[PDB]
């Protein structure tokens, strides 16, 4: 598990997840159920399974460079220009060939979500759960031929933060019919760059396609989490992107130990999408 | 609320549910999300505004004889004789005109699940929890022009149990693309016939049809539900059914304190739903 990395379509073990003990709760009023267990809801054992497969397909030397996230913006079909429209009126997993979402939302929402995150992380009972992290910076991609290498520049000293690959592993679509956009949850890899010096080989040349994202992150450690909210310059397009990002360590300390104990991988994932509904939610009762 | 009954298409306020607050356990190692709370999952937060909104379109003296009830089986649509399926992966409300599930499930699948369920009874931790009560009844269906009442007969004893006229008010069907069956959700009314005689009128004429029911029923009053595993000679087509069915007194007793303390109401809709999820989780594993 550790040490191997095994194909998804070989993979043959699905570690057992249970599902949450009634808690030691004053005695409730009703047993959760009659085998007084919380049986994981079936979004969430999927995101479970295909998180856990696409970890363990993945070599054990480059799962630190993992980066699980979850964008919001709609789903969108091959064959038409507008927001998929399945038979189906509750969130799932929406899997039809050559559907796609880009990562956009409305900007008067953008706005107002922002207001709201920001007053959520100020009231006096929260404040030492989350750090605020502003940004800007200006992604160039250049093609080695053929590879594509992203070089990230800070806007005020000028120095290249992150010189790397990014590959696409894997990306789940979640169709979220009562809500005004869907997700794309997506694990990549971001690979640095090996002996390639970033500044010397490539202040030269013209990257083929350049990004300036204005960022506004909320940290909260206590739920492994990060959100953020950018606006970003596409050369130019411009988009409004809002992600949610679990923490790479907490996540492969969690996968490490799911053989041993399993309840700290199953609770991650769990407050995961927790963290997702939120702002799902807030982001579909703005809309009104 | 109490005492009005609007019509599902004209109802305005949606009562709020709030979210389980985390829980008194032992400081958990991550908190549940960054609010500090556990948003309901997409598909009971579904269930909940359905049962809500149904509810509120009986006239409240027709409310006590509802019967909540979640039955088994697959759901087949309009044009092909073979289950759904649409491009989704894991459970939702499945909405497609003309979509039917008829409740039988394999008779070797019902027969491990008796089993399985019956040993789950007699576990010495969680026989106080259940009662087991088996029965045997015929119930033939007489149309009086046009309506149809449905008489009750225990096989023994002849006595004739219920007398009802059954209205079926609202469904909803959960494709579970996991499970090797769907489940259908339904809202029947089961009301009882006024001043016609049960045993003087009809002991004369012909049913028009005729179902006998052998069934093995496990109470779990701690959880307000009731597991009802039925094989019913249809006339004779042969079913396997398996139904959950809700206390009726508990659902109106949450649904009238709905604005006062919604707690009760989001509770037992989520233990019924993580009931209905056992037993089909279950049936899936039996499957293999």
């Amino acid at each position: 598990h550790m040490y191997r990395n095994v194909p998804i379509w070989a993979q043959k073990w699905k570690p057992t997840i249970k599902a949450l003990q009634s808690i030691n709760v004053k005695d409730l009023k009703i047993d959760p159920s009659f085998l007084n267990i919380i049986p994981d809801d079936d979004l969430t054992k999927s995101v479970q399974d295909w998180v856990y497969a696409t970890i363990y397909s993945i070599a054990p030397e480059l799962r630190s460079f993992i980066e699980l996230e979850m964008k919001f913006g709609v789903i969108i079909d091959a064959k038409g220009p507008d927001r998929v429209n399945p038979p189906v009126s509750s969130q799932c997993v929406f899997t039809e060939l050559d559907a796609h979402l880009t990562p956009n939302i409305d900007a008067s929402l953008f706005k107002e979500l922002s207001k709201y995150i920001r007053g959520i992380s100020e009231v006096t009972e929260n404040t030492g759960k989350f750090s605020i992290i502003e940004s800007q910076t200006r992604d160039s991609v250049y093609r080695v031929g053929p590879r594509f290498l992203r070089m990230s520049t800070d806007i005020k000293t000028g120095r290249v933060g992150q010189f790397i690959e990014k590959r696409h592993v894997a990306q789940l679509l979640l169709y979220s019919p009562k809500d005004s956009y869907d997700v794309k949850i997506s694990l990549n890899l971001e690979l640095p760059v090996p002996d390639n010096d970033p500044p010397e080989k490539y202040k030269s040349q013209s990257p083929i396609s350049e990004r300036t994202k204005d960022r506004v992150s909320y940290i909260h450690n206590d739920s492994c989490t990060r959100i953020d909210i950018t606006k970003v310059e596409n050369h130019s397009e411009t988009t409004h992107e809002v992600e949610l990002e679990i923490n790479t360590p907490a996540l492969l300390n969690a996968f490490d130990n799911i053989t041993n104990d399993s309840k700290e991988y199953a609770s991650l994932i769990r407050t995961f999408l927790n963290n997702g509904t939120i702002i799902r939610r807030k982001l579909s009762s703005l809309s009104y």
